[PDB]
């Protein structure tokens, strides 16, 4: 009822032998998006345009490592795990609480409406457009004392050519109204089970074994290989014979291998260093998503990041690129930077025991037949697809990336793990969408077919757990020597890092991914 | 049928190509008063999809909420190629900036075809 | 004369899928620095990349 | 000379789309037609005029 | 003010014609638009475009 | 009672062979 | 359901709406059809089509 | 067929070269839709479903 | 053409090869290819070569 708590608190984590659970628990607010309306979105923007709808309704995500582990559980996980993957979700919301907003000559007045409902549901068979996996903000906050805002619903539809935000007749419209939904009142809450499909492990670890090292150094091989067409030291000079040789150690380059590194596209390196890049404009024909590696789906840019998986530059090298994950440093508040050292740069350096480099290229390959009176060009390959006999890592999951992303529902794809990094699920952790009903203002005393546009001014807040069920592989190394461990190692610090500041606010200092541990190929 | 082509000049045969002699089956025999019937199951296929998407593949975020992910605007101030100041100016990768969103998946294998066009005179 | 023949087409498949008669996309020919501006390279094949998706073409009548 | 039969079952799965507006459909919109398509014409030979997909419905990513 | 329900189970029987060629259907067949029909425009507002009436498919007499 | 819902929302539509059920929720306003 | 009924306050300035928790709305169907019968005379009063709209309740006469 | 024989085919023709043997058998050939399903079938098909497959078949001479 | 085994202009350089952290690794034998008869003047990395009966040492001319 009213004056009775329809849920407690829960914040905690609890490990156990393979499993490890996560409590967390966030107030929210939710305010009347869109004036109670839906709205047309489009505007033609070249390889931006787009088009779809803006929903009165407001939608829970819980995508984000943080919003489940604090900083010590995260260390806790990576320091002793080699792999680890969502198993189940329970979500709750409670303690519903609805506002009326007053206004009057003063200040404005804040009172509670006990009869007034919220309306919720889960989209448990995904017949809406998904977008809690788009690397979007709206998660519930990394510490648990603070109060989010409930982000905004809205959709993009099918985007025709590259000029026009038109729709098509294939362009659909969704009504969430159209839905079955709870209606609470203060009194009652909303709960939902969501059990994740299976999925792999995500790899937490590096590699301590490089792809093309993995033969006993002290071993000849049986297999044989031209070592030169010359004799001596110098190009298109010498005697002309064909030298042959067992392969054997110290010429590991040339040995026969089994494998080779995953696919790869060639990304353009960028320095941190200003003056080090050329000067390439934000807009016009020469903008920067000319210069970036770009796929293009009819006719419209869209710039390859993060890509395929594939060996960056370390996050304290002076380059980068868009392989790189970059997030809002501590003491970034606004929506621009001029220097990078505001910015928290990851990297995917580790891959680079299987995975080609991001800045450089796959390898290299003949231009042509070469012969006694012709040497071809040494071309590059720059984009490489799926070979027979490749293998490679998916990039790094971090603890404030996302945790899964919905696989396209389409008929082929191509090893399904989201390029921004995670599980790719079929069927992912439901959208639960909240919303305010509607509650008209004082009506007129003669009846209008007209639809009722004066409403009463509210808002509602509450409280949202989730606890989610993973399932975690420790390391069983027999490596001899001390590993690798994420440690805190900030030395003397005026105010304690991943903690709140003499003002009270708190922000993450660093990225944080899951790779110490090493494991042998 | 076609037997293995070996190069691409002669129609010679090898060791490796094979002849088959359907006479070398059992087959039934009918006269006019007999018939021939077979079953035959079909294995597990995916359905085929019979619907076109009503989503673009570069268009699957809310067009409402910037992304908590920050990337490369340009490296210069200005609009020109080669002029301005030399700057790294980053942003957080907002609406309206749609083509350089982070995204999860990419648009599928492709070789490029050469176009003609029906009108003769265009070729 | 075309007229005379049907075509068919997979114009659906833009949501997913790479055009046919146009490229991939487009990579860099080299390194830019403050001296040098690659060339616009067209990827105009490329196969199966880790996170690619697509949709097959159509059956007919 | 002789009949042939031929049954096949097809597996099909309806759409359940929560969309709200109007879905495209192939329909019969030739208008006027001196001789009726996909039907035997005045000498008795019959044609098929059009290549017909299986993409009218929608759905999304 | 408050919420009002109604539920109505409908009877219907499906066509079933030996019909050999297609059937006019109805169809959104608006083409390009830069507010889609049937559904809310940029200020919000929901309009119904065109009357929808419940013969396409035919039968003999 | 004054902080409990007396009811949900639901506005689907189930298609069957030879039945469909349509269902529809609006919230109105009445004045005197 | 979800009945709400509010009651109005003017002053000097603006008016305003509360909450009348005790007050009741009176309903009844007709169900013997002793009133005369006007919901099929072609007349606005119907539930809105769109699932989002509020509507008025029409004054019966 | 080829008067009962079987005879031994093949030609050089540069890309187009092939070789290989024409039966004096027949056989049948099922593999096409519009063998199944009539167009007016092929419309209840596809304005109706997201999927479909073959599941079994049967062939009687 | 004269390729020396060291130096700058190795054969290592002119070979297909792949690179991983810098380094590069022949593509040797590499993806599943068509190769030349094991008779043929010419050979490539993608073909396996053994020792043969009466050879012993290590290199060959
Ligand atoms: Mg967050
Ligand atoms: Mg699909
Ligand atoms: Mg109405």
């Amino acid at each position: 009822g009213v004056g009775n708590a329809s849920g407690d608190w829960h914040c905690d984590s609890t490990w156990s032998e393979g499993h490890v659970t996560t409590t967390s628990t966030r107030t929210w607010v939710l305010p009347t998006y869109n004036n109670h309306l839906y709205k047309r979105l489009g505007e033609s923007l070249q390889s931006n345009t787009y088009n779809g709808f803006s929903t009165p309704w407001g939608y829970f995500d819980f995508n984000r490592f943080h919003c489940h582990f604090s900083p010590r559980d995260w260390q806790r996980l990576i320091n002793n795990n080699w792999g680890m993957r969502p198993k189940a979700m329970r979500v709750k919301i409670f303690n519903i609480q609805v506002k009326e907003v007053t206004t009057s000559n003063g200040e404005t007045t804040v009172a509670n409406n006990l009869t007034s409902t919220v309306q919720i549901f889960a989209d448990s068979s995904y017949e809406l457009p998904y977008v809690m996996d788009a690397g979007q903000e709206g998660s519930l906050p990394p510490f648990p004392n603070d109060v989010f805002m409930v982000p905004q619903y809205g959709y993009c539809g099918l985007v025709t050519g590259n000029t026009s935000q038109q729709q098509t007749d294939r362009n659909a419209f969704y009504c969430l109204e159209y839905f079955p939904s709870q209606m609470l009142r203060t009194g009652n809450n909303f709960e939902i089970t969501y059990s994740f499909e299976k999925v792999p492990f995500h790899s937490m670890y590096a590699h301590s074994q490089s792809l093309d090292r993995l033969m006993n150094p002290l071993i000849d091989q049986y297999l044989w290989g031209l070592q030169s067409t010359t004799t001596g030291t110098t190009l298109n000079a010498g005697t002309a014979t064909t030298n042959f040789t067992k392969l054997r150690p110290t010429n590991f380059s040339n040995f026969k291998k089994n494998w080779l590194p995953g696919p790869s596209i060639k990304q353009q390196g960028f320095s941190k260093t200003a003056n080090q890049n050329y000067k390439i404009p934000a807009t016009g024909s020469d903008s920067l998503i000319k210069y970036e590696t770009h796929s293009t789906l009819d006719g419209r840019w869209s710039a390859l990041t993060p890509g395929p998986p594939m060996a960056t530059a370390g996050p304290a090298d002076s380059k980068f690129s868009n392989s790189q994950l970059i997030f809002a440093g501590p003491k970034q508040n606004g929506n621009t930077a001029t220097v990078p050292g505001t910015l928290i740069f990851t990297s995917e350096e580790e891959l680079a025991a299987t995975n080609a480099t991001d800045t450089d290229m796959w390898g290299n390959l003949p231009g042509g037949d070469q012969s006694n009176s012709n040497l071809p060009t040494v071309d590059r390959l720059t984009a490489l697809g799926a070979v027979p006999g490749m293998v490679w890592q998916n990039r790094d999951i971090y603890y404030q990336g996302p945790i899964w992303a919905k696989i396209p529902h389409t008929d082929g794809h191509f090893h399904p793990s989201p390029l921004i990094g995670g599980f790719g699920l079929k069927h992912p952790p439901p959208q639960i969408f909240i919303k305010n009903t509607p509650v008209p203002a004082n009506p007129a005393t003669t009846f209008s077919s007209t639809p009722v546009n004066s409403f009463i001014t509210q808002y509602s807040t509450g409280q949202v757990s989730v606890q989610i069920d993973w399932e975690i592989q420790k390391e069983r190394s027999k490596r001899w020597n001390p590993e690798v461990q994420f440690t805190s190692n900030y030395g003397q610090q005026n105010s304690l890092l991943w903690a709140p500041d003499a003002a009270g606010k708190y922000t993450e200092p660093r990225a944080i991914g899951t790779r110490y541990l090493t494991h042998h190929l």
